[PDB]
């Protein structure tokens, strides 16, 4: 689902960006902890393309412990499975990367239109424009956040232990014995005190214990 | 000089293993020694601008870049590009010391790594086109995320000064008196409370939102 610190869990997807035609496939990875994004451009959705993409992302961000994707063949082929195994990266199929895709496309749109490109970006200007978008997204604050994704990526805040909370389970009851490690707007990461098991739950199902 | 993102050096070097895009644009941050490379079919103003935009996306925006006096660096297109980005630029003789020595060393490091990685994947001459991008990325990973020689710090460490922070910003809390007490750091916020940790006692408590303020 989500990492507690950077380079734990990434999410990756392909998305189509007609402004970047003819090579309009963008491979997008987001680090689920820092929100930093890496994007590369490709002519086709293939196993080879995703391998190049991840190698690029690793060069920028460092090597993750695990990557989550959908069921698509580029991600689950023998070639890609052996590639991930070689790099020692766990893989799951089955979101943050969806929001990353939207932010990226909005940014590409703003930058292109700013250069007078209402439709297709001229082929020779595409690489530069994509890099500019990536710079804006990683090196500038995301809306209301006080730190940029790249700052959160290299200097993350990771609580060693959190404060005690109760969580609402199933019987409608509130259960003690949990501590909160991350408390965001939508979700919270909570750890069971007896096992150190960590689960993600909606914020509304968590409240301070005492 | 001292400090990352102050002075970069950029050069183009030929790497026939990377044909047909055998011109490698190479930038090194002279403080952190971090290297970024992109490949190009020819040395043009467009290639230079793609390269620097890429390097900036990876490393951040530098104050200044030093290059030789090739037409791609001194063109009107590139002059105006640099100006739009607010980056200072100085040119020199190709190979010159004060502005090209470090990037010359980076060229050799990079080409040695490309050779070792390629021959390691069983490619003794030209690297298959479909494998080139990945191999360049792997070379950047190896050059930036591992220590150069006797260094205790990797270029990534010098560039970003990584660390893990274990608490949020300092805060002060309103205690029973009306006094605002310093010596606390916030851990998380939720449901109208802040969880705060006392720097001196390590006590962690939940405090109503309205009774917590940032400390200076």
């Amino acid at each position: 689902p989500r990492g507690l610190g950077p380079l734990q869990i990434w999410q990756t997807d392909f998305t189509l960006e007609p402004r970047m035609a003819p090579r309009s496939w963008l491979a997008v990875t987001v680090d689920t902890a820092s929100s930093a994004i890496v994007v590369t451009q490709h002519g086709r959705v293939t196993s080879v393309a995703v391998q190049h993409h991840w190698a690029t992302a690793i060069a920028v961000l460092g090597r993750p412990k695990a990557i989550k994707t959908d069921n698509g063949d580029a991600f689950t082929s023998k070639s890609t499975r052996e590639w991930l195994a070689r790099w020692g990266i766990a893989h799951t199929t089955g979101a943050m990367v969806c929001r990353a895709n939207r932010l990226l496309k909005d940014k590409i749109r703003v930058l292109a239109e700013g250069d007078g490109f209402m439709k297709r970006i001229p082929t020779s200007k595409q690489g530069e424009l994509l890099a500019k978008a990536m710079y804006a997204l990683n090196h500038k604050e995301r809306g209301e956040n006080t730190k940029t994704p790249i700052q959160k990526h290299w200097r993350p805040t990771v609580l060693t232990e959190g404060p005690p909370v109760k969580i609402r389970i199933e019987t409608g009851e509130w259960e003690k014995g949990w501590n909160v490690l991350v408390w965001g707007r939508g979700y919270a990461a909570v750890k069971n005190r007896d096992t150190d098991k960590v689960i993600w739950v909606p914020s509304r199902k968590v409240k301070p214990d005492i």
